[PDB]
């Protein structure tokens, strides 16, 4: 129903990599595997493939599919929580 999601979700694309910051929670960087209108709840929703095990989802909500992914790697938020481009996931092989 906002202005505001309406605006933050023009340039969220899927693909884009993107970086997740629902209320308190810590900052959660992942890949847009969805962006757009759903079945549980009006205006838009950005879908999102979590780098790990973060998420609420498996891609589907109610039994609805909207994207594939492993359990907990999968989550829904409105645009506005949602900053894209270039963030990579955060992990260090060796320093």
């Amino acid at each position: 129903s906002d202005k505001l999601n309406e605006e933050a979700a023009k340039n969220i694309m899927v693909g884009n990599r993107c970086e997740v910051t629902v209320g308190a929670q810590m900052a959660r960087r992942g890949e847009v595997a969805y962006v757009g209108a759903t079945k549980f709840k009006e205006g838009v929703w950005v879908g999102v493939k979590y780098d790990e095990p973060v998420g609420k989802n498996d891609g589907s909500v109610a039994g609805v599919r909207y994207f594939d992914c492993d359990p907990k790697y999968g989550g829904f938020v409105r645009p506005v929580d949602v900053k894209v481009g270039d963030f990579p996931e955060l992990s260090i092989d060796e320093i």
